[PDB]
C-alpha cells in the first residue's frame, strides 16, 4: 500500500538505498556535479545491488523487484546524487525495458543479462537534433540489404551516451508510414559507422553524460531488430510510460533533499531574534513544499502500482511525471529562497538542487506532452 | 474518471451504490436546494435508512459499521450530487456523533448516538462563536456548575444544521482562566428552555444547510451532559476536527468531480471554430490541470482516511487533503465556469453553484491558513524526531 | 496630450475628476449595491443622475452633449463608480465604450446627431449585439443577416447575451450581409429599440452584475431605414474589434474597481478583527495577502492607465488593452477571493460585501473577449512585434 | 519592443545607444563572462565613458546629468545584454555614488563621487553580514570614535565588486545599545590596512560580478569619512537600497527581456508536429503571459523611477517593481527553458543562462519576502493615515 504499510521487502530496500546514498553518494554529489564526472564506481556498487537492474528476472542477472520498489530506489538514490538517479533509471526502463517486454530469448540473453552488473549499461536513442516532443517524426532511416540492416542519421540528446555499450535505437523503416513506419534496433557501442557527437554542457545532472549519437552508413546484423519492422513507435511509447515513473521518482528525490536542506537549515538560521521556522511565512513555505513532495510521491507510487498489478498506467505515470518536476522545480526554488544568500553558492547543495530539477521538467516528455496525454487518456475514459 | 488503486469490493460496491443514490436522489433537487434554500430532508431521512448518516458508528448502536475509507468514498458521491447534503451528512458523522461515539458513556452513546443513526433526528457542532473561530480556544461561552445543572451562558456562532437538529455538541468554558484547558464540551438537546436560535445566514453557497447562531441565555442542562471530563473539550474539539477534515476534504473532491464532469461533457459537445472545444489545446490543458489536481486530492484524503483506519496518526495528513482538495475544487470548479463561457455564469448550468460551493471548503473545519500551520507543525515535529 | 508622467500624478482635472466619483459612489452607489445584487435591480435613478454628471457620455464631444474627457478620465470614473456597484459600472461601461463609442468613431455627423446626443444624459443608453448564443469568441461567425430592401435593411436572427438589453432605447447590431464572405461579410447597423421585428428574450439569472439585464435580441424580418448601417458593408467585423479594443478598457476599469473595494473591505476587516492576541494584520500571512493584493490591484491599473493613455494620444493600443483587461479581471477575481479569505466566516454571508465582490469580479475574465482570447490576442500582437 | 507613452527624447536616444552598445560589446561575451566568472572590465571602462557608471550624478562632479528614469532603461538595456554588468553598473550607482550624493559633503563629493564616475574605479555597498542580511539592523560591525579618526572592527558579508572597488560605503555599529538607531554609515578606501578580502563566492548566476566579505581589523579611517551624523547609518542604508531597487528592478526587466526575446526567434523558427511553435496554443499563451508580466513589471519599475525623479515618496512603490520584476525575471526564463525544451538545458543556447542570473533578483537588496514586507508595512501606514 501508499504510506499506509509498505511491504517490508519494499520498507528493507528503502532503508538499503537510504544508507547508501548516504554513504556513498551524499560524499560526492558535489563533485560529480563540479567536475562533470561519471560515477563509476558508485555506478558499479550499485550493480552488484541489483539497482541497475530491478525489474529484471533473477534468471537473467535481474533483482527480480517490480516498480514500486524501481520507484523507492530511484527517489532514495536521486536523493543523494541527481546524475546517478539518471544514470540508473535509463539503464532500468529505458534500455532493459524495451528488450524485457519485446525482446527474443537469445536478444534477452546477449543485451539483458551483459548489463545487469554494473559492467556494462545501455542507452535510449530516439529524440534527433529535428525532433524530440514530435518523436514519430524520427528521420534516421534503417534500410535491409542483404543480412544488415544499414542506419543513417542522427540521434540526439542521448543520456549515457559515452559510457554505454549498447543502444535502443528507434530508426525509420518507411517515412511514407509515418509513426508506423519506425522500428528499433539494438546497436553495440562502439560499432562501425557509429559516431559519438561532443558531450552537452549542461545546466544540471552533470555528471551523466549527453551526446549525439551519428550514424553513417551503419550496418548490424537483420536479427538486430527488436519486435517486427513498424512496431517501433509503440516501443518507444510504452517504454517512456514506464520511464516516466522513473523520472517522477527522481524528481521525488531531488524535492526531499532540497526539503531537507530547508528545514536543517531554517532550524538553525537565526534572524529577528528566534530560528526561521519561527516565522509565519517560512512555516507556509515548507507546509507548501512537503504538500507538494507528498502528493507527487502518491500519484508516483499510484502509477508503479497500477503497472505491478498489469494495470493501465499511461495516464496516472504521465500525471506522476507532470507533478514530481513541477514540484521538484518549485521546492528547489523554494529551498534557495529560505537559504537567502546561501541559497546561491556552492557552499550549499541549494543552487545544485536547482539546477537539477530542471531537467525533470523537460526529458522523457515536457510537461507540455504530459499534459496532452493526460487531456487524451481523460477525455477517452469519459467517452 | 480515475482509475486508482486497489479498491476492496465492500467499497468499491459501496461507491456505486453511493453514485447511484446521487445520481437518482440528489442530481435532481441539487438546484432547488440552493436556489430555495431547502433542507433536503425527505433525502436525508432516506440516506439515515442507507446508514449513510452514521458510517463509522458500530453496528450494535445503530450504525453501519464501515470505516473512514468507506466515509469518504461516500462523503465524495453524495457531494457530487449535492453539496449542501454533503455537509449536512459529515456533520452528523465527523463532527456529532464523531466525538460522542470516542468519549461518550455507554449512556451517553444508547441516549445521543443511537437515536441520530437513522435519519429521524440529527445533530450539530458547536465550537466557534462570533468573536472566534480559527482561535477556538478562545471560546467565552461559559458552563457554570449549579446545583443537578450546568448553566450556560454566550452565543456560538456559525453553526451548521442550527435549524434541523435535534442535539448539540458544545464547547463551552468552565474557566476561562485556564485558556484552552478551561474548554469543556456538553451535550445538549434542541430545543431546550435558554435556548434560541439565531436568524439563518444568507450564504454564498451550501444553501441547503442551515447556518444560525446558538444563543445560550440561563440554558440548564443535567450534570451529566458533560462529554469526558471538565478541561478536556479543546482536545475533543481537536480530535473531532481532525476526523471532520476527512469528511471536507470528500466534500470538496465531490464538488471538484461534478464541476469536471460539467466541464468535459459541455466542452465535448459546444462547437468553436469548426469543432468540439476538447479539439483547442487550451481546453485540453485545463482538463488535465483539472483531474491532476482532483486525483492528487483524492490520494492525499484516502491515505488520512486510511491512515485513521490503521489507528496511526493522521494530523499532518488530514490537514493536506483538506487543504488540497478545498483549493482544488475552488480552483475546478472556476476553471469550469471557464470552459461553459457566458453559460458558465448563469443559473441553468450547474457551474456557477459548484463555484459558490467550492468556496467553503477553504474556510470551515479550519481555513487554509490553519491547515498549513498544522502542516508546518507537524512537519517540523517529524524533523526533530 | 497626455505626457509619461502623468501616469504618476494625475492632471487635476483627472485628480479633480477621481474625487467626484469617488464621492458620488460612496454617497449615491455604496448604500444600494447590496440591494441592486439581491434584487437583480436596474438602478435607473442613479444611472440617471450620473448621466447629467457626463459619466455616461464621457468621451462624447460636448459639441454632441458629452463632457469633452478622454480614456484615461474614463479609466479613472470606471474604477471609481464600479467600487461603489459593478452594475452601475457595466452599464456606464457598455453606453460609453460598446454603445457610443463605435457611432463616434465610424458614424456620420447624421447619426451622431440622431444615436449619440440622446444617450449623453442618462434618459436613454444603449447596448451592443454581437455575440449569438452559439458564437461569443468568434464574432465572425455571425448567422445573424441583414438583406438589403429598397430605403430598408431586413434584418433576421438571434443576437445573445446583451447587456442592458431590457432597458436600452438602441442597438449596435452586428449582422452577416453577405455569408460568403465570411469574416469581410459582417456589418453594424444602428437599430431603435423598441421597434418592429424585435422581440426581447427572457432575461439571464447571473452570479454577479445582477443590476444589468442581459438577454436576447430576438430579430424576425425586422426593418430599420436604410442608413442605419455604420460604416459600408463589410466593415462591420473591423468596427466589432476596433469597438471591443475600447470596451476592453472599460471592463479593465471595472475589475480595478471590483478589486478595490474588496481590498478595502479586507484591510478595514483585519485592521479591526483580533485573533490570538492582536489584530489580524499581526499575522504575517494576512501581511503578505494584503501586499499581494496590493501589487497585483496597483500593476494592474498601470496596465489600464497605460491603454487609455494610448488611445487619447492616437496611438495603437490592441494588445495593450487585451493586457489591461485580462490583468485586471483576474487581479479582480484573485483580490476579491482572498479578500473572503481574510474575513473567515464572514467572507461566506451577505453581512459583508465580499462574497458579493467574488461574484461581480468572475464575470470580468468572460465578457468582452474571455480571458482565453485575451492570450491570444496578446500572442498575436507580441509576435507581430517582433517580425 | 513594447509600448510607452511619450518617452522624452532624451531618454528615447539614450535606449537606442545602450541598447546599440548591449548588442555590440555586451552580447559577444555574454557567455565568456558567465563560464569563466570573467570581470568585464573594459567593458565597464568604456561604459563609464558613456555616463552610464554615474547616470543620476551632476555633469559638474563628472556624471552624467541623467534622472532614475534613464537609469532604469540603461539599467534593462545593459542588463539585457550582460547580467553581470549590469549588477556592476547598478551598485556604482545606486549602492555606491547614490547615499554619497544624497547625503555627502560638498567635499566627500569631490573626493568619493567624482574619481568613480568614468569606470577607472568603481564601489561597493557593505551593509549585510555574514550572520544578519534581511535584519539589516543587527548589524555587529563596530565603528569607535578615536579623536580624528574612526576604528572598524567586524566581517561585512555577501559585498558585490569587493575584488574590484578601490572605496565602499560600509555601515557599522556606532552605538550597540542604541540598536537601530545605533547605525552609522562610512566611507572606506580599498585596499586600507585593516581590511582583508575574503574568497570570491562560487555563484550560480551574475558570475562575472565578484562578491566577498570585506574583513576589518582595527581599521583605521579619518574622522570625515562618516556619511552623515552617527545613528543616521539605518536610515541611509534604507533610502540608498530604495534606490537600488529601482536598479535591480532594472536589471531584472533585461534579464526578462532577453530571455523572451530568445523564446520568440526560437519558436518562430522551431517546428513541430508540421508547424511552427508559435502555432501552438499553449506556446502562444507562455509568450503571452511572459510579454505580461514583463511589461507590467516595467511600468511598475518606471513609476518607481519617475515619482524618485519628482521627488516623492517611492518606497512602496521601488518594493513592488522590485518584487514582480525579480519574480518575472525567474518565471520568463524559466519558460523560455521551456519553450527551447532540450536547447534550454545546455550552453548551445542563452536561456539556461537567464535562468540562473534571474534568480538572484529574487535575494539580494531585500528577498522577496522582505520585498512584501515593505509592501504590507507602507499599505497599512497608509491606511492609518
Ligand atoms: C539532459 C537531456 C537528456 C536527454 N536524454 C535523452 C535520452 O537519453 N534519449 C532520448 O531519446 N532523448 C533524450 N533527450 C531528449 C528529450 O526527451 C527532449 O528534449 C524532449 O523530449 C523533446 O523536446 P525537444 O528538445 O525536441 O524540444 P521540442 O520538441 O522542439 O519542444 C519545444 C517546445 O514545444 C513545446 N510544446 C508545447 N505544446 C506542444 C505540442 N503540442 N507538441 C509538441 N511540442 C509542444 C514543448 O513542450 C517544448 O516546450 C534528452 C534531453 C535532455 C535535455
Ligand atoms: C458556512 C459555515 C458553516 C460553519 N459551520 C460551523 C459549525 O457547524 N461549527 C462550528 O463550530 N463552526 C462553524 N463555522 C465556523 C468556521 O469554522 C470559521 O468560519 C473558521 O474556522 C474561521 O473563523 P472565523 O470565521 O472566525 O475567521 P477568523 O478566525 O477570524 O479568521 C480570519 C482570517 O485570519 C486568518 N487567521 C486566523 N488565525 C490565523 C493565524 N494564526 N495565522 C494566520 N492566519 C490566521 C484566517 O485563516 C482568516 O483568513 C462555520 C463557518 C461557515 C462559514
Ligand atoms: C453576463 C454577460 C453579459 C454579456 N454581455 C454581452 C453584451 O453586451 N454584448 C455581447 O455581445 N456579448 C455579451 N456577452 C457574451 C460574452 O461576450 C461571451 O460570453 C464570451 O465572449 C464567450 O463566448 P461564449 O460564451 O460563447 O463562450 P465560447 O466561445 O463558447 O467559449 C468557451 C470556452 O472556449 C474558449 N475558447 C473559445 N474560442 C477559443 C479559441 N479559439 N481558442 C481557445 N479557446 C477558446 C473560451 O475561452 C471558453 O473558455 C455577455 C456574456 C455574459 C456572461
Ligand atoms: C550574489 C549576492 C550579492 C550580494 N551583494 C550584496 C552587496 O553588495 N551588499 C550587501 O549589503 N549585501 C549583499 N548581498 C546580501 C543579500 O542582500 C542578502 O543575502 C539578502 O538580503 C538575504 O539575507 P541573508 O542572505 O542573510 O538571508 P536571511 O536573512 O538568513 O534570509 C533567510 C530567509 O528568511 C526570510 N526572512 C528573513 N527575515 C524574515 C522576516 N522578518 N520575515 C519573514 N521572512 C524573513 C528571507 O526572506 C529568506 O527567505 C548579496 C547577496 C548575494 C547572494
Ligand atoms: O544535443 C543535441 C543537439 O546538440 C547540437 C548542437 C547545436 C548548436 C551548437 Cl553551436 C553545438 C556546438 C557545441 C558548442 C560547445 C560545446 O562544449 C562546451 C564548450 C563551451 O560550453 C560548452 C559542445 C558543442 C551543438 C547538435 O549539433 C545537434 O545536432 C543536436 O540536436
Amino acid at each position: 500500500y501508499q504510506s499506509v504499510e509498505l511491504p517490508e521487502t519494499h520498507q528493507m530496500l528503502l532503508q538499503t538505498c537510504r544508507d547508501f546514498a548516504e554513504k556513498e553518494l551524499f560524499p560526492i554529489a558535489a563533485q560529480v556535479d563540479k567536475e562533470h564526472l561519471f560515477p563509476a564506481a558508485q555506478v558499479k556498487k550499485m550493480g552488484g545491488l541489483g539497482l541497475l537492474a530491478m525489474d529484471v528476472p533473477e534468471e537473467l542477472g535481474g533483482a527480480g523487484l517490480d516498480y514500486l520498489a524501481y520507484a523507492i530506489a530511484m527517489e532514495e538514490i536521486s536523493r543523494g546524487c541527481a546524475s546517478t538517479g539518471v544514470i540508473m533509471s535509463v539503464n532500468n526502463s529505458l534500455y532493459l525495458g524495451p528488450i524485457l517486454k519485446f525482446g527474443s530469448k537469445e536478444q534477452k540473453q546477449a543485451w539483458v543479462t551483459p548489463f545487469t552488473s554494473g559492467d556494462k549499461i545501455g542507452c535510449f536513442a530516439l529524440s534527433e537534433p529535428g525532433n524530440g516532443s514530435d518523436a514519430g517524426a524520427a528521420s534516421t532511416t534503417a534500410r535491409a540489404e542483404g543480412d544488415s540492416w544499414v542506419l543513417n542519421g542522427t540521434k540526439a540528446w542521448i543520456t549515457n551516451a559515452w559510457e554505454a555499450s549498447a543502444a535502443v535505437v528507434f530508426a525509420s523503416t518507411d517515412r511514407a508510414l509515418q509513426n508506423k513506419g519506425i522500428s528499433a534496433f539494438l546497436v553495440p557501442m562502439p560499432t562501425p559507422g557509429l559516431t559519438l557527437g561532443k558531450k552537452e554542457d549542461k545546466l544540471g545532472i552533470r555528471g551523466s553524460s549527453t551526446a549525439n549519437l551519428i550514424f553513417e552508413d551503419c550496418r548490424i546484423p537483420k536479427d538486430s531488430i527488436l519486435g517486427e519492422p513498424g512496431m517501433g513507435f509503440k516501443i518507444a511509447m510504452q517504454t517512456l510510460d514506464m520511464g516516466r515513473i522513473g523520472i517522477a521518482s527522481q524528481a521525488l528525490g531531488i524535492a526531499q533533499t532540497a526539503l531537507d536542506c530547508a528545514v536543517n537549515y531554517a532550524e538553525n538560521r537565526m534572524a529577528f531574534g528566534a530560528p526561521l521556522t519561527k516565522l509565519q511565512v517560512i512555516q507556509f513555505k515548507l507546509a507548501d513544499m512537503a504538500l507538494a513532495l507528498e502528493s507527487a510521491r502518491l500519484l508516483t507510487w499510484r502509477a508503479a502500482m497500477l503497472k505491478d498489478n498489469k494495470k493501465p498506467f499511461i495516464k496516472e505515470a504521465a500525471m506522476a511525471k507532470l507533478a514530481a518536476s513541477e514540484a521538484a522545480t518549485a521546492i528547489s526554488h523554494q529551498a534557495i529562497q529560505i537559504l537567502g544568500g546561501m541559497g546561491y553558492v556552492t557552499e550549499m547543495p541549494a543552487e545544485r538542487h536547482y539546477r537539477d530539477a530542471r531537467i525533470t521538467e523537460i526529458y522523457e516528455g515536457t510537461s507540455e506532452i504530459q499534459r496532452l496525454v493526460i487531456a487524451g487518456h481523460l477525455l477517452r475514459s469519459y467517452r
